[PDB]
């Protein structure tokens, strides 16, 4: 959905009814082991700021960062105090790593008035709020254990719940009725798109779980990760069209993103609805990743390596 500035955010806190909700999962590799979002978001934080556990929420999952139900969300999130249309506000300590996949999260159930942080570190760079104004510089974090969580009523309640959002991994592959890649309209059906590095594309590059193979599955017109992004936040809006029309991206047809674990992937989903290319209600994600189209699909689908 919409995204917002840092500063017209210290505007909109002042009134409590834009619920604000951290997402800062690290990756599992041994780098940041000993770097935890819960352990380091009840240290320093934003004055309402929730956390959502990514890990315990979806709990029943191959892949872990899978969608969860939606009824172990509501009857968590009104242990959170969310309403139904309670307008929402999300930031991420990392730029723009693990952000959006609650956006996209809220978007499956029927949650709009949902906007994501544009730069975190220019929130770190402000003066204060209008709000706490004798404290300049303390104001903008909360450091303090997160206390008393008065939950909500009436309860969450989602109306909708549109799942064509997403596609399950019968639904990735199901281009088998046109196999042979953008010869087959892989290009002109589905236009698919990968949030892998172009090192793990157009060849062979080492995956997370090194031991299955790393490519660029059939007829996917591969937008990188930094392509978008400089250095805290997303470019303009003409900025991601650009990037887009440049390439063949161009919302005509349907429209599918992947990565490893659908956790940025979902940043493909975010650009777009920025720039406007496809709709909201049918640019889709594959919460399914590369580790699905390796460890649990055929043998022919892979793309060439060096």
């Amino acid at each position: 959905s919409k995204l917002i500035s840092p500063a017209e955010l210290a505007k909109r806190l002042s009134s409590k009814e834009t619920k604000i909700f951290d997402a800062t999962w690290y990756l599992p590799t041994p780098a940041n082991v000993g770097k935890n979002a819960y352990d380091n978001y009840m240290k320093k934080r934003i004055p309402g700021a929730l956390y959502f556990d990514i890990d315990a929420v979806n709990t029943p999952s191959k892949f872990p960062h899978m969608l969860p139900s939606p009824q172990t969300f509501e009857n968590e999130l009104t242990k959170l105090g969310v309403s139904s249309d309670s307008p929402i506000v999300v930031y991420d300590t990392q730029g723009v790593f693990s952000g959006p996949r609650l956006v996209w999260t809220f978007k499956v159930f029927g949650h709009d008035n949902v906007q994501f942080l544009n730069g975190f570190e220019a929130y770190t760079q402000l003066p204060g709020i209008p709000s706490r104004p004798d404290a300049y510089t303390w104001g903008i974090w909360d450091t303090q254990v997160p206390g008393k969580i008065d939950p909500a009523d009436p309860p969450y309640k989602v109306t909708k719940a549109r799942p064509e959002l997403v596609k399950s991994f019968e639904d990735v592959l199901a281009i088998v009725e046109k196999h042979n890649g953008d010869g087959a309209k892989i290009r002109n059906e589905v236009t698919f798109i990968d949030a892998r590095p172009n090192g793990r594309f157009t060849g062979k590059d080492a995956e997370p779980r090194a031991e299955l193979s790393s490519g660029h599955v059939p007829g996917a017109y591969s937008i990188a990760f930094p392509e978008v992004v400089e250095n805290g936040k997303f470019k303009s809006p003409e900025e991601l069209k650009a990037l887009f029309a440049s390439k063949g991206i161009d919302g005509s047809k349907p429209i599918i993103s992947m990565c490893g674990s659908g956790v940025t992937a979902c940043v493909i989903d975010l650009a777009l609805e920025i720039a406007g290319i496809g709709s909201r209600d049918t640019n889709a994600v594959y919460d399914g990743s590369w580790t699905e189209w390796a460890q649990r699909a055929p043998t022919k689908y892979i793309v060439k390596e060096e």
